[PDB]
DNA sequence: ATTATGACGCT
DNA sequence: AGCGTCATG
């Protein structure tokens, strides 16, 4: 009753750029705007691998992970932009720099947690309190929410998309008790007003469109963000969770799309998140562990406590390249040359990071895959990172991995290497 | 032969 | 520390 906590204390948003790398290329090249287009890495093998797809191209069935030659079978007029190549490898600097543009705008509204190159969580609880005390009981006008969907509405007793959006928003705003400065539904609504302002600022100042979710925690905000893309935002209220989850496949919730979610489905004999409510917390902990079990028990009721961490910058800076098949590295000269290429890119990114962010990495992690190993990383080893020098970094990486060469001769490398990875970690204030 | 990352949990 | 899982631009 009055003591069963409901996880409605916070207002959390998730802002995610629409087809981010495509928008970066469309800003640069106006000929790609409002076109089916995709961004690719490399070109020789099957036209390159697609990593981002405009919504026009998605309508034709084009997806990430598709080879461009196959995409062109679905969409013959598909336009392609290629990721820059530097030192023999894909270079994603343009998109990291665009990401920083967006993150700096978001940070003007609230402290953010960078979750990926194109998305960030926002804790809006305090900004919402401020805007509410500024409003002093004045209701919220639909005009302040021009791109907002209210999940679950309209309901109860026009055949256009925008018309339904407005119908749902009108039902929501009529139901609102705008006199209660502590009503969670009102708090979410003001949160959505702020997120409209943040998304307007991002588009005005960068040209980039985004979507967003507003709810009481990170998982619901992420899920909400996906419900109405592109260029829209969605409010998922605490009350909307039972209906939403009653037909939600377990795999759609962040962290359940892999082996654990498959085991929830198989062990419990269920398919939808709502079905988790029938198990006790101890039952779920017995199957899935203390932490997972408690998390599932609360999450299926809409409750999750993971904080929005104050972290705008990545914790690690890394450089990786695969060498599939005939391109696998089979000589020590090859291995050394590619370690040097990766280390030169790493040095350049690290030096810029130290100037921009007043910090230095102190640990170098070297990861490799040997041909014939199914695991994505065959071996991972750390060493000290004491100088931002690519030649020293690559020599140290070689020292750390040279024991893996099973070749009797030192000129050859066996089994050949199918991936190299250098990662700088353990940052300290400079 | 989706590839280039990056966060985080486990032991 | 090194390995596994999850996400996916
Ligand atoms: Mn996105
Ligand atoms: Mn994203
Ligand atoms: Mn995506």
């Amino acid at each position: 009753g009055p003591h069963m906590a409901t996880g409605q204390d916070r207002v959390v948003a998730l802002v995610d750029m629409d087809c981010f790398f495509v928008q970066v290329e469309q800003r640069q090249n106006p000929h790609l705007r409002n076109k089916p287009c995709a961004v690719v890495q490399y070109k020789s093998w099957k036209g390159g691998g697609i990593i981002a797809v405009s919504y026009e191209a998605r309508a034709f069935g084009v997806t990430r992970s598709m080879w461009a030659d196959d995409a062109k079978k679905l969409c013959p007029d598909l336009l392609l932009a290629q990721v820059r190549e530097s030192r023999g490898k894909a270079n994603l600097t343009k998109y990291r720099e665009a990401s920083v543009e967006v993150m700096e705008i978001m940070s003007r509204f609230a402290v953010i947690e960078r979750a990926s190159i194109d998305e960030a969580y926002v804790d809006l609880t305090s900004a919402v309190q401020e805007r509410l005390q500024k409003l002093q009981g004045q209701p919220i006008s639909a005009d302040l929410l021009p791109s907002t969907y209210i999940e679950g509405l309209p309901q109860g007793p026009t055949v256009q998309k925008e018309g339904m959006r407005k119908q749902g928003l009108f039902q929501w705003l009529d139901s609102l008790q705008i006199d209660n400065l502590t009503s969670p539904d009102l708090q979410l609504t003001v949160g959505a007003v702020i997120v409209e302002e943040m998304r307007a600022a991002i588009e005005r100042e960068t040209g980039f469109q985004c979507s967003a979710g507003i709810s009481h925690n990170k998982v619901l905000a992420k899920l909400a963000c996906g419900l109405n893309k592109p260029n829209r935002q969605t409010l998922v209220s605490h009350g909307s969770v039972p209906q939403l989850f009653s037909q939600m496949p377990i795999r759609k919730i962040r962290s359940l799309g892999g082996k654990l979610g498959a085991s929830v489905i198989e062990i419990l004999g269920i398919e939808y998140m709502g079905e988790l409510t029938q198990f006790t917390e101890s039952q779920l902990q017995s199957h899935f562990g203390e932490k997972n079990g408690s998390w599932l028990y609360a999450m299926c009721r809409g409750i999750e406590h993971d904080p929005v961490k104050p972290r705008q910058l990545p914790k690690t800076i890394g450089c990786s390249k695969n060498f599939p098949g005939k391109t696998a590295l089979a000589t020590r000269e090859q291995v050394q040359w590619w370690l040097l290429q990766l280390a030169q890119e790493l040095e350049e990114r690290l030096t810029k990071d130290r100037n921009d962010n007043d910090r230095v990495a102190t640990q170098l992690v070297v990861s490799i895959r040997v041909q014939g190993d199914k695991r994505l990383s065959s071996l991972r080893r750390c060493c000290a990172l004491t100088r931002y020098d690519a030649h020293k970094m690559s020599h140290d990486a070689f020292t750390v991995i040279k024991n893996c060469n099973t070749s009797g001769i030192q000129t050859e490398w066996s089994p050949p290497l199918t991936m190299l990875f250098l990662c700088a970690t353990k940052f300290s204030a400079s």
